[PDB]
Formats: C-alpha cells, sequence, structure tokens
C-alpha cells in the first residue's frame, strides 16, 4: 500500500501505480467549464466504505475495471457513484446538469460527487453498456442497477 486517503466515504488504498496531480480545466454537461486537478497515471486501489467494497483500476481520466462487492443495490450504487467520479472521465463530466460551486462541496471533486449523489440516472444513462463474459463470483449491472448475466456497465462487474 503506497497511500490511502478517504474519499466519498470510501477508504482507498492504493495497491499499485502512482500519478501527479495537473491542474486542468474541464467543460460540464451543464456547460460550466471548471478547474479540477486531473490524476495522470495508471493506479489501482482497493475502496472499502461502510456497506460496499471494490477493487477499481484507472488510469488518466479513465476508468479500466471496477468490480464491486455490497449488502444491497443502494450499496453498490454508492459505490459505483463514487468510482465514477473519482475516475474523472469525461463521460461523467459531461453527465453533470447543474452548477458546481462551494454550495455543492469544498472542492470540484466534492461537488461532483455530491451531485451525483443526489441523482445519478443520467450519470448511469450516459456511462455506457457492454455485453460480458460469464466468471465465477461475478455479474453484471445495467444502469437501472438491476442484475444481468448479460451485459453490464462499460468495466463494472459485481462479486
Amino acid at each position: 500500500i503506497s497511500s490511502s486517503f478517504s474519499f466519498g466515504g470510501f477508504t482507498f488504498k492504493r495497491t499499485s501505480g502512482s500519478s501527479v496531480k495537473k491542474e486542468e480545466e474541464v467543460l460540464t454537461g451543464n456547460l460550466q467549464t471548471l478547474k479540477i486537478r486531473v490524476h495522470e497515471g495508471y493506479e489501482e486501489f482497493t475502496m472499502v466504505g461502510r456497506r460496499a467494497t471494490a477493487i477499481l483500476r484507472k488510469a488518466t481520466r479513465r476508468l479500466i475495471q471496477l468490480i464491486v462487492s455490497g449488502r444491497d443495490e443502494q450499496s453498490i450504487a454508492e459505490a459505483i457513484i463514487v468510482a465514477m467520479v473519482f475516475s474523472q472521465e469525461d463521460c461523467m463530466i459531461k453527465a453533470v446538469r447543474g452548477d458546481l460551486n462551494f454550495g455543492s462541496g469544498l472542492n470540484p471533486m466534492h461537488q461532483l460527487l455530491r451531485h451525483f449523489q443526489k441523482d445519478a440516472k443520467v450519470l448511469f444513462q450516459n456511462w455506457g453498456i457492454e455485453p460480458i463474459d460469464n466468471v465465477m463470483g461475478m455479474i453484471g449491472i445495467l444502469p437501472d442497477m438491476t442484475p444481468s448475466t448479460e451485459m453490464s456497465l462499460r468495466g463494472v462487474r459485481v462479486s
């Protein structure tokens, strides 16, 4: 473990890789120009929350893989939201549908998080899906947060 921090009520422990923060300007789906510290590099984490856990593999503004384990669908959705925000993917940025400011949180990453925690339907809808293969212990999760053995949110599996 080369780093431990908390984000969105999950403890992230970095198990591999590294990154450097670079300030960058992005345009939200509400057409707000935001300055964010983009994490540049490939990293793997375990995420541990009160009600769910996950493995997250990610690179610069890119979710590679997320395998989530939770008690119920709500708990799994929470982990998925945090991971999608933390990924900094432009898809997630473009799913934003209101203004973000200090009203929402102390930095833009928290503002984005709070935005999607209120309502993740546009995020989940716009993220993308993919067919999946069969793997013991794992299943797909659709945008409406129901399970599927056939398709899943892009890069996401439930254990």
